[PDB]
């Protein structure tokens, strides 16, 4: 009646491997990079909204939005130079996605995460749709300009304090962000209409699938696309109160698995049970070598 043979992550690994699996979406959020020592800047518990006082804003949420950054830009650059990280190092989940690529299975990461791991992991431009944007890129804001910025100059201007401006016509630069008031990308739109007739596995880490319209992405996959969950909680199941949610766990359930717990043992996980740990290991051993090596 089903792909999977049974609801469990060797259920997931046995169809991976089989013939019929070929094209895997991944869909990912905060609770990949946590381990990278990223925050979840939407958790409570990292308490970005509370120290947001020594910036004198008008409302906390002002300074993710883009009609007071572009009037006062400032207190969003001493913010990032706050939160910049201390390191770039992706996690056992990110190159567990690059070994998803190396292997041909990888069709698309849909993230919804700006801290560019992804593609330090190596998962090119095309593997990738940065729903809500990324730092990784920087563009002048005027629109006969958009000179582009790599990271690195970005980096520069945020820890001189110098509020970065374009070389070519002196415009604000603002990072690739998706901020409060923009819209999400067209290529998440167009990606999502062709992609998701070609799946055949959906992976869903690190996102407790919150927010929309990321989110809605686990219903557009086809009836019999298996959806496997790698997350410290359940998620995505339809909410008894506002009315394709996930169904783990009832007499109905035919097709999506939870796999509680880190993100980094899920994949570890799953990667045993497709006979691809020392490959992955060695990925990560040897990648996290050269950034700890960066001279
Ligand atoms: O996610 C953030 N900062 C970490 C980071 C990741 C990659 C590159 C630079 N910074 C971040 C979130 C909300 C507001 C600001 Cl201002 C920064
Ligand atoms: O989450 C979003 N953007 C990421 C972000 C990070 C730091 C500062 C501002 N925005 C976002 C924006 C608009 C709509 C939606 Cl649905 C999400
Ligand atoms: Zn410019």
């Amino acid at each position: 009646e089903r792909l999977l043979d049974e609801l469990t992550l060797e259920g997931v690994a046995r169809y991976m491997q089989s013939e019929r699996c070929r094209r895997v979406i991944c869909l990912v959020g905060a609770g990949i990079s946590t381990s990278a020592g990223i925050p979840d800047f939407r958790s409570p518990s990292t308490g970005l909204y509370d120290n947001l006082e020594k910036y004198h804003l008008p409302y906390p949420e002002a300074i993710f939005e883009i009609s007071y950054f572009k009037k006062h830009p400032e207190p969003f650059f001493a913010l990032a130079k706050e939160l910049y990280p201390g390191q770039f190092k992706p996690t056992i989940c990110h190159y567990f996605m690059r070994l998803l690529k190396d292997k041909g299975l990888l069709l698309r990461c849909y993230t919804q995460n700006i801290d560019t791991l992804e593609r330090i992991a190596g998962l090119e431009q095309e593997d990738l749709v940065e729903a809500h944007g990324t730092f990784y890129t920087s563009h002048c804001v005027s629109a006969s300009c958009r000179h582009e910025y790599p990271l690195s100059w970005m980096k520069e201007k945020i820890f001189s304090e110098v509020t970065p401006k374009c070389e070519d016509c002196q415009s604000l630069v603002k990072p690739d962000i998706v901020f409060f008031g923009e819209s999400l990308p067209a290529r998440f739109f167009s990606c999502m209409q062709s992609d998701f007739l070609k799946v055949d596995l959906l992976l869903v880490m690190g996102t407790s699938l919150q927010v929309q319209p990321f989110a809605s992405l686990i219903s557009k996959a086809p009836l019999s696309t298996p959806r496997l969950l790698i997350n410290k909680e359940k998620a995505g199941q339809s909410d008894p109160f506002l009315g394709g949610g996930m169904d783990f766990d009832s007499k109905k359930a035919y097709r999506d698995v939870a796999w509680l717990g880190e993100c980094d043992q899920g994949c570890l996980a799953l990667a045993e049970l497709l006979g691809w740990k020392k490959e992955l290991e060695d990925l990560v051993r040897r990648e996290h070598a050269s950034i700890d090596a960066q001279s």
